[PDB]
């Protein structure tokens, strides 16, 4: 028994109108979400997104969808993100090293697919998989 499912990160990034007092020049939002029409809450705990240290309370949780982060600055960086399952067996979460870059010129439009996999789920975790677009092969 092995069910697969799919989750979507990704980020938008826009430059702003006008900056920000601190001199925040960018508009963004990264995001953890199923594609269209799978809800992924079924199975995800929470994700926790590791924001970098000029970040107030860098260690940003979301334990219901929207899975999100918004914020403003100057630049981009790379960003842990763990997303956290509903499991009560191995492995309880994954996590993606995400690079959130911004366009200086304009707007970002990202996306990016990851297909999780998991071996032999428990009876309770198989549905939330299934219940959350997962597929059996």
């Amino acid at each position: 028994c092995t069910v697969q499912v799919r989750l979507e990160l990704g980020h938008r990034a826009q430059l702003r109108k006008k900056p920000t007092t601190e001199g925040f020049t960018h508009d963004w939002m990264v995001f953890v979400r199923g594609p269209e029409q799978c809800d992924i809450q079924h199975f995800v705990e929470k994700v926790v997104f590791w924001l970098h240290d000029s970040f107030p309370k860098p260690r940003r949780v979301c334990k219901e969808p929207p899975y999100k982060v918004e914020e403003s600055g100057y630049a981009g960086f790379i960003m842990p993100i763990e997303v956290h399952f509903k499991n009560k067996e191995e492995p309880r979460k994954v996590c993606f090293t995400y690079d959130l870059f911004l366009n200086l010129e304009g707007k970002v439009n990202h996306l990016r697919c990851e297909k999780l996999t998991f071996n032999n789920p428990t009876t309770e975790f198989r549905y939330k998989l299934l219940r959350a677009g997962g597929v059996m092969v």
